[PDB]
């Protein structure tokens, strides 16, 4: 069963944006959305692809563990955090395209299909460039699709090990504290049109899981903080935390 509550547009308003926030209250089996046409319309996935990456990568042995160090290749570009070393946890937290774009070049085509497939991940189109299709290709993901994608992550359902998805679920690490866990990852779609803003991931809870997966328009990267700031009132505006 879905609800739409268009009280939450506000939230966009106020910042004078658009956009959707889709929650799954995985003990009802209720979601909940401020837009029920934008939550199914499908965008690119930009950098929330690390995630199936990521798994691919590690289940396939691209990718050792979370430990393995991606030297830094000597190219000097425009993000400060990306002319560095990285392991999983800081290609992750940082979002770091050229590590990546390296991990889909060795993964392959064939492979990347086949596993996009098994994870019945959005359109399942890797169309494009092996190395950015994720950024300008042909894939598409849904913010509803994302839930269904990350709630068998979460269960250790998708087709890949335990260990790979333990590992991912790791890197996806962003917040903790005595109230409550957030497993996530943002993604900033600038090539395609229209531009916009990702965050999706879930909100652990002593006896409850709250998934969730937004996304917004960002004409320009002033508004990237919109993406975590917008999500957590309406997190806290249904008391899932305070
Ligand atoms: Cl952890």
């Amino acid at each position: 069963e879905w609800q739409e509550n268009k009280s939450w547009n506000a939230h966009f308003t106020e910042h004078k944006s658009q956009g959707v926030v889709v929650l799954w209250n995985e003990n009802k089996q209720q979601g909940f959305t401020n837009n029920l046409k934008r939550a199914n319309q499908a965008f690119l996935p930009a950098s929330t692809f690390k995630i199936p990456n990521s798994l691919i990568a590690l289940d396939l042995g691209v990718v050792k563990d979370e430990h393995q160090v991606f030297k830094w290749d000597g190219q000097t570009r425009d993000i400060a955090t990306w002319n560095r070393d990285h392991n999983l946890i800081t290609a992750m937290k940082y979002s770091v395209v050229p590590v990546y774009q390296e991990f889909a070049r060795q993964i392959g085509e064939a492979r990347m299909s086949k596993m996009l497939h098994a994870f019945d991940y959005g359109n399942e189109d890797i169309s494009g460039n092996v190395d950015s299709f994720w950024l300008d290709g042909g894939i598409r993901i849904s913010a509803t699709e994302q839930i269904s994608f990350l709630r068998k992550l979460y269960h250790n359902k998708l087709h890949v090990s335990e260990r790979s998805q333990r590992i991912v679920k790791q890197a996806m690490l962003t917040e903790a504290n005595g109230d409550y866990i957030i497993r996530a990852k943002t993604g900033y779609s600038t090539r395609i049109e229209p531009k916009i803003g990702w965050w999706v991931g879930w909100v652990e809870l002593d006896d409850n899981v709250w998934f969730f997966a937004m996304n917004m328009d960002m004409p320009t990267s002033d508004g990237l903080g919109l993406r975590q700031a917008i999500t957590k009132e309406v997190l806290k505006q249904e008391k899932i935390i305070p």
